[PDB]
């Protein structure tokens, strides 16, 4: 599924991401835009042999099992393919564990490089939330 901006804002909010660990909804929408372009099916191979899966490009090195990431963990206890679903429940559930790990949203390098400190509220502008 390729989500609309406000569509994704609405879904993330329903699943309790808005102001989760103090990160306004606009931060989560901004992260998703630069990680996945709002595409639930997005997959990207990392140089270390791990893969990033779904709207928030959750990494097989730590968070989900894909069977092909040697020496990795599955700390969200899901197959990585669960993170490609048109239903974001699993991606949100897992992102809550990632952003709780101690470095907040810096875990998403594209959030640090492209969203951090910016006008993130623009991403939810015009949305009926
Ligand atoms: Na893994």
């Amino acid at each position: 599924k390729v989500f609309g901006r406000c569509e994704l804002a609405a879904a993330m909010k329903r699943h309790g991401l808005d102001n989760y660990r103090g990160y306004s909804l606009g931060n989560w929408v901004c992260a998703a835009k630069f990680e996945s372009n709002f595409n639930t099916q997005a997959t990207n191979r990392n140089t270390d042999g791990s893969t990033d899966y779904g709207i928030l490009q959750i990494n097989s090195r730590w968070w989900c099992n894909d069977g092909r990431t040697p020496g990795s963990r599955n700390l969200c206890n899901i197959p990585c393919s669960a993170l490609l679903s048109s239903d974001i429940t699993a991606s949100v559930n897992c992102a809550k564990k990632i952003v709780s790990d101690g470095n907040g949203m810096n875990a998403w390098v594209a959030w640090r490089n492209r969203c951090k400190g910016t006008d993130v509220q623009a991403w939810i502008r015009g949305c009926r939330l």
